[PDB]
């Protein structure tokens, strides 16, 4: 069974103590990845707590980066919150 989180829940994880973001409806805990990310901490920091899909896609990310992202998945956006934000 898939763990869901709402937007309101995710929105709280917006700082160094706990940073989550959403990509393509998956929820990622990037708390430790922030200082590993090749693209730096501040671009993650600026989108913390919400959907970052467009920005992730707009800047481009390798296949290797997309495979790496799977390692930080902690759950999925609640179905009733999908109409807000795009997959
Ligand atoms: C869990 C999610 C993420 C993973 C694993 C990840 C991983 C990476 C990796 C491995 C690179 C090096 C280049 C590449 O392989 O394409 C990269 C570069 C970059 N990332 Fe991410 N990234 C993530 C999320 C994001 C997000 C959400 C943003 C923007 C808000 C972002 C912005 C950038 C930028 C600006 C670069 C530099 C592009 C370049 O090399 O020219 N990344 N990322």
């Amino acid at each position: 069974a898939v763990k869901y989180y709402t937007l309101e829940e995710i929105q709280k994880h917006n700082n160094s103590k706990s940073t989550w973001l959403i990509l393509h409806h998956k929820v990622y805990d990037l708390t430790k990845f922030l200082e590993e990310h090749p693209g730096g901490e501040e671009v993650l920091r600026e989108q913390a707590g919400g959907d970052a899909t467009e920005n992730f896609e707009d800047v481009g990310h390798s296949t290797d980066a997309r495979e790496l992202s799977k390692t930080f998945i902690i759950g999925e956006l609640h179905p009733d919150d999908r109409s807000k934000i795009a997959k």
